[PDB]
């Protein structure tokens, strides 16, 4: 069994921070659950054009609002919590987020990092 | 790209129910991510007792408190919002709710039919 909590994952290199987004890996691939975890930030009025070429992602809004466009439609859908959105054929897409953004994240394979 | 929405879930035949809970099916097994991915209200005073032989949890508190109990040692741990929950060695334990409480849940193999519902409580 194992128990963490998102405040003493943020206090150490499990968390990760970067230029519009932090993330604190609450699972990888040690861990051996066959997917990593994460809690992810996606901060107010960034521009994030993400593309995951080696994973597969299910992304749960847990707080917070803006928009997510898939770019092969251009099509845009609001994020709100509740709002649950799986990137499964490697979308190219761009999340806009309003406020903050509290997602909980799920990749396939683990993130092994 | 597959965009769903909690709230219209929670109202079709995807909202699973049993004594003690009411579980939500965002991802399924036929949506080929390798997990299934459900957001899990467990309620206020339930005592569930769990073990899966099948599948690996892992469960993310969202809101509310209770403990959860490995019965390997009898170790109690709280459950409050921001505590990850992990069964890695397909673990045996018990989650008592004090209120209700709110959970996003990954299985992997991706929860099909009955198994994980009749594991639960």
């Amino acid at each position: 069994m194992i128990v963490r909590n998102l405040g003493d994952i943020r206090k150490t290199d499990r968390n990760v921070r970067s230029d519009g987004w932090a993330s604190a890996r609450m699972l990888l691939k040690d861990d051996g659950m066959g997917f990593s975890f994460h809690v992810t930030t996606l901060f107010a009025g960034s521009e994030l054009r993400m593309h995951y070429q080696n994973h597969l992602e299910a992304v749960l809004v847990l707080k917070g609002t803006g928009t997510i466009e898939d770019l092969a439609t251009g099509e845009v859908h609001a994020l709100r919590p509740g709002v649950m959105y799986a990137l499964d054929d490697h979308d190219r897409h761009i999340v806009r987020p309003e406020t903050d953004i509290l997602t909980a994240c799920v990749f396939n394979p683990p993130v092994t990092g």
